[PDB]
């Protein structure tokens, strides 16, 4: 039991590594890190529901995209958290790049990022990502309300 | 030093569990799991600052706010993260009560969030909580700004 743990664990965080360590033309491949059902995406978003990217088919067109809306996108400060789970893993870092959404001025966009990825026979099953969209939405040029603070001690 | 790491990992294990389960007047004595200096707070605000509450002082003195702006607040789907640092610790969960905060109408809030502990000498030295702020604001009745999706893939 103890050595197919520890085995799984020192290749899911090569996986991991790899992931987070992927820019420019190699998104375009970044879906062969995913087991064929694989999801992966955004859990933070203005409407509160995640945006899930289903199974390694649609994961591989999602990178089409990201590569024309995030081109130069970069992960940064980077630290990788194995767990007791040999399969379950928890990323801190950041992210910065240009913004390019359809509609909308082009930005330059940085925000803190926490991502799980928990994985089934040596490659991704679900990757998410977690950030403040009060970010995205300044990167966007959209106003953020603010919180009245008058009333809270300071 | 196996030995003193596997040691501090378990007794730090038990203070993140006795902290994600602290509700009602309990909440009044939560402080003292904390180191003299400890700070902890919300990562994840409107303004992209966070919000930290530094010294065991202010930490005692927080908690008497937040059981007047959430009386009844729970952490529930409460799953703890060992990591490779004994001293390490990530929660995932989910949170809800009512929401009382002054000059806004009261509420309901649901929120899901991350935890990092960070431990010295088996108390936390620094607690930061992640959430998605577009749920706290619709608690407030706060409008939420939406990102216009009619160009991206669907
Ligand atoms: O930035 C993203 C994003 C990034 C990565 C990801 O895995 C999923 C979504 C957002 C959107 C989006 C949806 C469909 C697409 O085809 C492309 C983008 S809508 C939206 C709305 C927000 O309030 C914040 C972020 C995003
Ligand atoms: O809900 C909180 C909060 C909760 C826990 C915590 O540890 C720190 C802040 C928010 C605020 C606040 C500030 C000072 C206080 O004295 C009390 C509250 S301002 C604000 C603004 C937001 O966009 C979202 C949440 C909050």
């Amino acid at each position: 039991e103890n050595r197919a743990q520890v085995a799984a664990r020192q290749h899911n965080r090569k996986i991991v590594e790899q992931y987070m360590h992927t820019r420019g033309e190699a998104r375009l491949k970044r879906h062969l890190l995913f087991t064929e059902d694989g999801v992966g995406g955004l859990w933070t978003t203005d409407s509160g529901q995640p945006i899930a990217i289903r199974g390694r088919e649609k994961l591989g067109e999602h990178a089409v995209w990201s590569l024309q809306c995030f081109p130069d996108w970069v992960w940064t400060d980077i630290q990788i958290f194995e767990t007791q789970d040999p399969n379950w893993f928890w990323v801190e870092c950041r992210g910065e790049g240009a913004i390019v959404f359809p509609g909308y001025p082009r930005g330059q966009y940085r925000n803190h990022f926490l991502h799980s990825f928990r994985f089934e026979n040596g490659l991704i099953k679900e990757q998410r990502e977690f950030m403040n969209p009060c970010e995205q939405f300044r990167s966007l040029g959209i106003e953020v309300p603010e919180v009245r603070r008058d009333g809270l001690p300071s």
